[PDB]
């Protein structure tokens, strides 16, 4: 039962991905477990201020550290409770290592995680240097809150979970093939004859030619980095 | 008055940018529009189906993405808008980035194709899709959280929407540490130049932290940076 806290100031955000599609249904399985931590609930004041000006001038407002800290205890204690050995957390953050399919694999194995989830300019420096134990990126771009990183990040990791993908691109290094469905036209383009009823092998035979095709016209760099196969060796020299 | 059309079976999960933070704030401010529509209302009511040549999972049909997408079109010419190119969200896309996200805003308005299961039929992609971009090197369950990634990089660069100059990558490098109250969290103080410094001696230091932490944590992105004669004389003054 894979437990995940995110800390928000918009959990409702997270219906998202708690009530839709396969994380939905992963989360209304009890395969997961999402719980929201809203820092206000931990702020002083009749308004439950969790910013405040930044020193040294500057425009915006940053998180305090004070309710964060308070917020991630919380949520510690919540993932002792629920029987997890060690649960670390995680600061969504463009300052962050890039989230990839290896990162990816790595997060399945982990009982679960506790997400921070930033607002405003961002959190006080001290409360990362304590409270937090790693910081991820979903790409080089900026974007108003963490909360859907903290999503992309949670997502990414249900599909692979258990009872919740083996064609999935990056998981071999290669990008996944062009895909076809009905109808058997369309628009006067037809899919090729190959994949239409042929026998299993040659079928795959074909997939492979396709995922190497298309990584090599759109990601060369991935082909630098990319083992194959004997019978994927095969099929390159005969082309 | 920027248009925004998002083809999803989960109309639903984009109240998570419409309803909340800063994005939310501009579609109540009517300063962005963002329309919702599910291919499930042009079916003849089967949407996905199983893919030619066997394999696990189902891919979107094309015939009714192509009615979805057409209508989309309508949509955005009846707003008013000239320049609305149809985008499919795809890790074989183009990865988005910063400088990306400013191209985005020079159009009328975006229509925005959500996949879900294995994806979406080629030839749709082929007759109806202008760009695929990508926002990261990694698989998730569905279009709907990338769509919603790029739309909120977007909306938070618009007009009307202070504090955008200090972001990540916008000169190519990472931000520096915020600290706000209390003086003293848990042992550590904030640094005294923010607390006690001026105009020159803060500017300083916060362009020495963020060169230190991007030579710290993305080297590769030194490469690509110029330098003011300032900061160049900053940097010397410390090597
Ligand atoms: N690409 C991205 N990946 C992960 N988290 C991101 C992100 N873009 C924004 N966030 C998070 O969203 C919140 C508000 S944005 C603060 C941005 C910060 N000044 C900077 O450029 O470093 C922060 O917690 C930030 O870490
Ligand atoms: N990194 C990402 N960026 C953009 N869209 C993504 C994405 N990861 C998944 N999606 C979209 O989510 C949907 C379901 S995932 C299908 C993934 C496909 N088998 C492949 O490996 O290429 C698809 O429409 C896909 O384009």
């Amino acid at each position: 039962h894979v437990f995940f806290a995110v800390i928000t100031l918009f959990p409702e955000m997270f219906d998202a991905i708690t009530a839709y599609g396969i994380s939905g249904r992963a989360a209304k399985r009890d395969i997961v477990q999402v719980t929201c931590i809203n820092p206000r609930d931990f702020a002083e004041g009749n308004y439950r201020r969790v910013d405040e000006r930044p020193f040294g001038g500057g425009p915006g407002m940053v998180m305090m550290a004070e309710p964060l800290a308070k917020a991630i205890n919380h949520a510690k204690q919540l993932a002792s409770r629920a029987g997890c050995v060690h649960v670390p957390v995680v600061y969504m953050s463009p300052q962050g290592k890039t989230l990839n399919e290896q990162a990816v694999q790595q997060f399945v194995d982990y009982d679960g995680l506790i997400v921070l989830c930033g607002r405003y300019e961002g959190v006080d420096e001290r409360l990362i240097q304590h409270y937090v134990d790693q910081e991820w990126s979903i790409g080089d771009y900026v974007l108003s809150g963490g909360e859907l990183p903290a999503m992309v990040l949670l997502d990414s990791i249900i599909r692979r979970l258990p009872n919740v993908a083996i064609q999935d691109s990056f998981v071999d290094g290669l990008l996944d093939c062009p895909q076809y469905t009905k109808p058997d036209q369309f628009e006067g383009l037809d899919v090729p004859e190959i994949l239409k009823s042929g026998h299993h092998a040659n079928i795959e035979k074909w997939r492979f030619l396709q995922r190497y095709q298309r990584t090599l016209e759109r990601r060369p760099e991935l082909i630098e980095q990319v083992t194959l196969t004997k019978q994927q060796k095969k099929w390159l020299s005969d082309e």
